[PDB]
């Protein structure tokens, strides 16, 4: 999967902004089929991978079956940080959609609700200057979910690597 278009997207991503850093711990949400996991392998100390869908297994890569959405969610992450050993992790990553309608306006709906879950996961989780790195189809929302979650960061980014962007959050601040 080290060639697919998300995994060249992931590339780029690193190389402009270094959002995932050499010895990080990255919860990952929207791994299959693994791209992103197996790009992030290389670097990352461990991944705590998350989707829907069953994937092909990682040396070392901790995958969990499971819908962002539903109850068990912080269980299971809080189940795996435990057995490795992590309080808080470095980064949080996500690659997550659903299906494609194809029409801007839905797309982004969807991409916005995931959006939330997945920035719910990152300030539950994250270290004090933590990143995060999240996919989503721009729309009314983007402007005003941007202005909201920065606020508990130093600062951000928007990168489009044809309404995909991907914005990234730098320097997680609890306070
Ligand atoms: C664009 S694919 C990700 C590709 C991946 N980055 C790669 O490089 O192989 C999006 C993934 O998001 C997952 N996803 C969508 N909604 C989800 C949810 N509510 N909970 C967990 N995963 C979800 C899907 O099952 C799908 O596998």
């Amino acid at each position: 999967q080290l060639r697919s278009r998300a995994a060249f997207k992931l590339e780029f991503l690193l190389d402009r902004y270094r959002v995932v850093r050499k010895g990080d711990a990255v919860i990952e949400i929207g791994s299959s089929p693994g791209g992103w996991t197996q790009v992030l392998n290389s670097l990352a100390r461990k991944i705590i991978s998350i989707d829907l869908q069953e994937m092909e297994e990682i040396a070392g890569v901790r995958f969990i079956r499971c819908d962002i959405f539903k109850e068990t969610i912080f269980d299971d992450i809080d189940r795996a940080l435990r057995e490795e050993g992590i309080e808080k992790v470095d980064d949080v990553v996500s690659d997550a959609m659903a299906k494609v309608s194809g029409i801007p306006s839905r797309d982004h709906a969807v991409s916005y609700q995931i959006g939330q879950r997945v920035m719910e996961i990152a300030v539950r989780y994250l270290r004090n200057g933590g990143n995060v790195l999240l996919k989503q189809f721009q729309g009314d929302m983007t402007n005003d979910f941007i202005a909201i979650w920065r606020k508990n960061f130093s600062s951000y980014k928007i990168s489009k690597p044809s309404s995909e962007i991907y914005i990234m959050f730098f320097g997680f601040k609890a306070e």
